[PDB]
């Protein structure tokens, strides 16, 4: 709805950066509304998906199983790794790191799982694999997160992440059971409280993942919807910003409590 992009075009003026944003109907793929959808954002921790989408894929082809062991050391640890810090000594398995990626934004989870797909090159195959010709990782964390003006790497465009989101989400790209084990990580995404979750009404579903990088960039893809069930795609993307993460966060939870209140 028109109002939503109010609240869109509201975020830019006062965060004086650039706010990409899109909404998508999950089951038909109708682009609902939409503001700077094809223009470039750092992905940043949303690329988290993306990577246990291709980890997901390795397990249904018969290339990698969930239940296997990672053995790391203190050599692998980067900024910010709550869940892979305390498992040094017994490593944890793809399935453990999934979840640490995804609902903690674990960053070295996520270095761990890109080396067993063959790093940011075979993530962006993948993608471009499936469709997406726009999407690209190029670094490993921390790096990926900088953020750097009109710099290309590990950037997505709103409407290539909604749109690869919706096919890793209900598309034969994954198994059933895949699927549904993609949405569980992401349901239990636990970094996104202040984000489209404090304007999600009583009874309503999402799962979705969050993330934060250098020179302001924030943002959060999502599958939310009425009765506990998804009906529609989310994402939101800002970069460039000198605001403090909360006036970011509220901005980012406005425009949810926007598009609810339009649904």
């Amino acid at each position: 709805h028109p109002e939503t992009l109010v609240k869109v075009k509201d975020a830019e003026d006062q965060l004086g950066a650039r706010v990409g944003y899109i909404e998508l109907d999950l089951n038909s793929g109708k682009i609902l509304e939409s503001f700077r959808p094809e223009e470039r954002f750092p992905m940043m921790s949303t690329f988290k998906v993306l990577l246990c989408g291709a980890v997901l894929s390795r397990v249904d082809a018969g290339q990698e199983q969930l239940g296997r062991r990672i053995h790391y050391s203190q050599n692998d640890l980067v900024e910010y790794s709550p869940v892979t810090e305390k498992h040094l000594t017994d490593g944890m398995t793809v399935r453990e790191l999934c979840s640490a990626a995804i609902t903690m934004s674990d960053n070295t989870a996520a270095n761990l799982l890109l080396t067993t797909i063959g790093g940011p090159k075979e993530l962006t195959a993948f993608l471009h694999n499936m469709g997406d010709h726009v999407t690209r990782l190029d670094r490993w964390e921390p790096e990926l997160n900088e953020a750097i003006p009109n710099d290309e790497r590990d950037t997505t465009t709103p409407a290539a992440m909604a749109t690869t989101l919706r096919k890793l989400l209900t598309g034969e790209l994954l198994t059933l059971a895949s699927r549904q084990q993609l949405i569980d990580w992401m349901e239990a995404d636990k970094v996104a409280g202040p984000l489209l979750r404090s304007a999600l009404p009583a009874g309503w579903f999402i799962a979705d993942k969050s993330g934060a990088g250098e020179r302001g960039s924030r943002g959060i893809i999502a599958a939310l919807g009425p009765d506990g069930k998804p009906s529609r795609i989310v994402v939101i993307y800002t970069t460039g910003s000198q605001a403090t993460m909360d006036e970011r966060n509220r901005q980012i939870a406005e425009i949810g409590a926007s598009l609810i209140k339009h649904w």
